[PDB]
């Protein structure tokens, strides 16, 4: 475990991450996708044999021995707004597990559901509080990464108003 596990939001790309493993915002085809998805695909394209999994879990494939941990958020497109929220959780509570099986000390992860599978809505703190949920009973680093300016200030106020 990390020495005083804490939350962290970056703006960046989370192919650059400084931490021991990665967190997919995967399709369930295990395709290349889009966005982070394609990120992820350009950095570690070797974590993608047999990475395809059902939408609301995780999967783990070793990149060399760095981890990718691919978590099938669902597409709001698809779902109604009662069944998307239940397998949004579901992906978290199974990145949890991944993470905790893994042994490692630190994760980047982004907020799952929130670019192309948003069905064009605003699901920061929907897709955050899911990730505080699962990630809260852990001890690793949590660093979470996003690249809009005011994602960044919204995100880093929700983390700093729970300490
Ligand atoms: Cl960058
Ligand atoms: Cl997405
Ligand atoms: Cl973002």
């Amino acid at each position: 475990g990390a020495m005083a596990p804490s939350y962290r939001v970056k703006r960046m790309d989370i192919a650059k991450n400084d931490e021991e493993c990665v967190v997919n915002a995967a399709n369930p085809r295990g395709l290349p996708g889009d966005g982070v998805c394609k990120a992820v695909y350009k950095k570690w394209p070797e974590s993608f044999k047999n990475s395809a999994t059902p939408v609301g879990t995780a999967k783990t494939v070793m990149c060399g021995t760095y981890p990718v941990i691919h978590a099938v958020g669902p597409n709001f497109s698809n779902y109604t707004e009662s069944e998307g929220d239940r397998e949004l959780a579901a992906a978290y509570r199974e990145v949890a597990k991944e993470v905790t099986r893994l042994g490692v000390n630190s994760v980047a992860i982004p907020l799952l559901s929130t670019g192309v599978y948003s069905g064009g809505k605003d699901r920061l703190t929907q897709s955050l509080n899911h990730l505080f949920t699962a990630m809260d009973s852990t001890d690793a680093d949590v660093v979470i990464y996003c690249r809009d300016k005011e994602w960044e200030k919204k995100i880093s106020e929700a983390i700093q108003m729970r300490t």
